């Protein structure tokens, strides 16, 4: 069974961590952003200090480790991210070296899914504003800067709406066999995969996930059929994204991780911020850049 009082390790965890100068908090500004063509909510994120920047997991330092074992098998380590952005912002890794190219278990999914829960208690969509992205960079175009199997853990913003939400809306959870195929917006321009998954927690498990991940895995592997994708997790929803650069063309050249496809985007230079929010659909344009073309 995964630890209890979690939430509380994190953050005492974190805290610590900061003050004993053994992790960095990458400075940033952030703004909302509405796309006026797609409609898309975007949430951008200026870091200037990473614009300096050009296995970590092996013997982590001890200072950063917040269990050392997480279930009761010898299977993960979770985390304190090294440099946030977001503050707590952590990290699932393998207890032994697996690949950031492969695939997750279904006990991979289904151990994220556990730490979702364990840091919200529910109790409402309608009654709380904090809420938290499980992600995944896999493969060279993901995003990925790392080779050791990793799944990341962050709050998302309080007050923004990403895509996915609304495309679930309504939407019974599901999985495609005929009539709908996982969820897809029109609207956007990049190719990406969804679906909602029940309400009640008390219906996730191991085997659900497992599922989804395949199924949605399946169609975003024609985009091929060298293999990066994006995952997404969040309480409501589930989402892959067949991916192509890790970095976006000309107007912006954006380093695009997972965070990109829900519509977080990392900016490090002013001008591209700028550009940005002078005209957001770009945020768009290098979505596709940096994926394949939307299929819906
Ligand atoms: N010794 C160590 N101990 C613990 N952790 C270590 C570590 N060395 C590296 N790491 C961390 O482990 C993770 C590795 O996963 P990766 O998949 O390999 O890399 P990444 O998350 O895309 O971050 P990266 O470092 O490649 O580039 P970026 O400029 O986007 O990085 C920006 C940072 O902000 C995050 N980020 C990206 N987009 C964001 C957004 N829109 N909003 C908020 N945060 C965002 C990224 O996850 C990343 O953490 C990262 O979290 C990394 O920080």
């Amino acid at each position: 069974m995964i630890e209890e009082n979690l939430k509380q390790k994190i953050h005492d965890k974190f805290v610590a961590a900061k003050k004993n100068g053994h992790l960095k908090v990458t400075h940033a500004e952030s703004k909302k952003l509405k796309d006026p063509q797609t409609t898309t909510q975007y949430w951008v994120t200026f870091a200037p200090s990473l614009a300096l920047k050009p296995d970590p997991f092996a013997n982590p330092d001890e200072e950063l480790v917040v269990t050392e074992d997480l279930n009761g098998d010898g299977e993960y380590k979770l985390l304190l991210n090294k440099f946030p952005v977001v503050p707590e912002h952590s990290l699932l890794v393998t207890s032994e070296f697996k690949d950031q190219r492969s695939a997750l278990t279904p006990s991979d999914l289904m151990t994220a899914y556990n730490v979702l829960c364990s840091l919200q208690g529910d109790k409402d969509d309608d009654v709380t504003c904090e809420r938290y992205l499980v992600f995944y960079n896999c493969g060279p175009h993901s995003g990925s800067s790392q080779d050791h199997k990793a799944l990341q853990i962050m709050q998302m913003p309080e007050k923004f709406i990403p895509f996915q939400d609304v495309l679930c809306n309504g939407k019974d959870h599901f999985l495609p066999t005929f009539n709908a195929e996982p969820l897809q917006d029109d609207k956007v321009s990049f190719a990406h995969f969804v679906l909602p998954l029940p309400e009640s927690s008390d219906q996730v498990d191991e085997d659900l996930l497992a599922m989804c991940y395949v199924s949605l895995m399946q169609r975003a592997l024609t985009f091929f059929q060298t293999k990066s994708y994006n995952v997404l997790l969040t309480k409501k929803w589930i989402c892959v994204v067949p991916r192509s650069h890790a970095k976006s063309g000309p107007p912006l050249m954006l380093n695009i991780n997972s965070t990109g496809y829900c519509g977080m985007i990392l900016v490090k230079d002013r001008e591209k911020l700028e550009n940005l929010t002078e005209d957001p659909h770009l945020v768009d344009k290098s979505l596709l850049q940096c994926g394949f073309p939307n299929t819906a």
